């Protein structure tokens, strides 16, 4: 997250870390059991961080549990990042406390310049790059999908939504992916193009969670 601030610890209880040695992605935790993130996220084998704020420290309020299923959205395409949304469901339920707990999924899309949430722990800068210790934080609005588009011709899907601003200053970048945006207490977002790094005209990408609610719920039920 470059031109963010440090978020408010735990304060943000449904964002995970995945971790395959280091710190690698960003996901959300929507129910006890089960994970949302990135499908270009995707390792046969991922650790899952919850209740961290400093992510190279232990604290003490950690729950590392690994991934029992990593399942992808079957319409991903790995080189438009169409459908790019994935599934983890947890080898043990999550303990749900302060410092960690879930994200509602969103009964409705997000509207043009809703004030979303934007977090993770990816590089802070525009200019060389800087992978903070501490959980950073990220005010931003939705942007209208002609923005959007005009930003990326031919390349915003359905499945694509932009938050933050064309001035740049202010965008996700790399590592934040597979993170949550959220948006009045719903998670409407899945960072996915977080290459921007706050530069003009180069807004991030997210995945428009609201389009996949039917299959989650089906993906979960499938798998329990
Ligand atoms: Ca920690």
């Amino acid at each position: 997250i470059v031109g963010g601030y440090t978020c408010e610890e735990n304060s943000l209880p449904y964002q995970v870390s995945l971790n395959s040695g280091s710190h690698f992605c960003g996901g959300s935790l929507i129910s006890e059991q089960w994970v949302v993130s990135a499908a270009h996220c995707y390792k046969t084998r991922i650790q899952v961080r919850l209740g961290e704020h400093n992510i190279k420290v232990l604290e003490g309020n950690e729950q590392f549990i690994n991934a029992a299923k990593i399942i992808r959205h079957p319409k991903y395409n790995r080189d438009t990042l169409d459908n790019d949304i994935m599934l983890i469901k947890l080898s043990s339920p999550a303990v749900i406390n302060a410092r960690v707990s879930t994200i509602s999924l969103p009964t409705t899309p997000p509207a043009a310049g809703t004030e979303c949430l934007i977090s993770g722990w990816g590089n802070t800068l525009s200019f060389g790059a800087d992978y903070p210790d501490e959980l950073k934080c990220l005010d931003a609005p939705v942007l209208t999908q002609a923005e959007c588009k005009a930003s990326y011709p031919g390349k915003i899907t359905n499945s694509m939504f932009c938050v933050g601003f064309l001035e740049g200053g202010k965008d996700s970048c790399q590592r934040d992916a597979g993170g949550p945006v959220v948006c009045n207490g719903q998670l409407q977002g899945v960072v996915s193009w977080g290459h921007g790094c706050a530069w003009k005209n180069r807004p991030g990408v997210y995945t428009k969670v609201y389009n996949y609610v039917d299959w989650i719920k089906d993906t979960i039920a499938a798998n329990s």
